[PDB]
């Protein structure tokens, strides 16, 4: 197999600023401890791409995390929140955007290149939240 658009997403990634975090996840319902918590945490992410198959990991302080899934094809996510969603991943102009659905309620995480940035926004009703990570 040759190069793929989404290679660009591929590697060793370290969060080094997040904006107004604690208001999404207050948006998401995410309780006080976990909140504090979670905010707190500074992870490493790992993104890598086998066939159709793309994983990204998450480790941190606060919890370890790893989801696999193909493009388009919606699967079972346990958040490091400990929500148990319905998530789908799908590219939309070299964006990677993820819908995250429980209990009634969704949420989008887009994940894009911009620069030599992995920026991460997440919106939850009217909140969004910015995170970006730098190559580790
Ligand atoms: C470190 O704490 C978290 C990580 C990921 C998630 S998530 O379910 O994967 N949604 C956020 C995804 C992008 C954030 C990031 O990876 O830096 C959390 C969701 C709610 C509260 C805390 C979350």
């Amino acid at each position: 197999r040759g190069s793929h658009m989404c290679d660009a997403f591929v590697g060793t990634w370290k969060l080094v600023s997040s904006e107004n975090f604690d208001d999404y996840m207050k948006e998401v319902g995410v309780g006080f401890a976990t909140r504090k918590v979670a905010g707190m945490a500074k992870p490493n992410m790992i993104i890598s791409v086998n066939g159709d198959v793309i994983t990204i990991k998450s480790e941190s302080t606060f919890k370890n995390t790893e989801i696999s899934f193909i493009l388009g094809q919606e699967f079972d996510e346990v958040t490091a929140d400990d929500r148990k969603v319905k998530s789908t991943i799908t590219l939309d102009g070299g964006v990677l955007v993820h819908v995250q659905k429980w209990d009634g309620k969704s949420t989008t995480i887009k994940r894009k290149r911009e620069d030599d940035k992995l920026v991460v926004e997440c919106v939850m009703k009217g909140v969004t939240s910015t995170r970006v990570y730098e190559r580790a």
